């Protein structure tokens, strides 16, 4: 068994998602199509949100698993405003290494730019210390 440790650090270059505002940005993490979803806090009225939030997701397969990262803009009614997403194959991360990297998000229809998000990702055997080289 292996575990995927993910620090959702920050994002930048976000589009304007509110006609009289900026972006009320939060991120969502999903392994494969698992119903166990992880969400950051919202950072209100910014194009450069910093969350620095850690999540720990059990992996079912260290090669075929995929991490989908959704970026969204929180709005005032019952729904939010999708911005962009990226699908990150898990096989590209060397086992036990802590990889700090920026990822260009692909914007949804009707959004001019998708932004970039910084993630620290670390696949490690269960019980090993998160975010330390193994
Ligand atoms: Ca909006
Ligand atoms: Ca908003």
């Amino acid at each position: 068994m292996y575990q995927l440790h993910v620090r959702v650090v920050e994002a930048k270059e976000l589009p304007k998602m509110d006609t009289f505002g900026k972006c009320d940005a939060f991120a969502i993490l999903q392994l494969n199509s698992s119903r166990n979803i992880h969400r950051t806090k919202v950072i209100e009225k910014t194009y450069t949100p910093v969350w620095n939030e850690e999540f720990h997701i059990p992996l079912e397969d260290v090669t075929i698993d995929t991490l989908t990262v959704f970026l969204k803009d929180e709005d005032k009614g019952s729904s939010d405003d999708p911005i962009s997403l990226i699908k990150i194959p898990i096989n590209q991360f060397p086992l036990g290494e802590v990889v700090d990297k920026w990822y260009s998000l692909i914007p949804v229809k009707g959004v001019k730019k998708g932004g970039q998000i910084r993630l620290t990702i670390h696949i490690a055997p269960l019980g090993a210390t998160p975010f330390q080289k193994t």
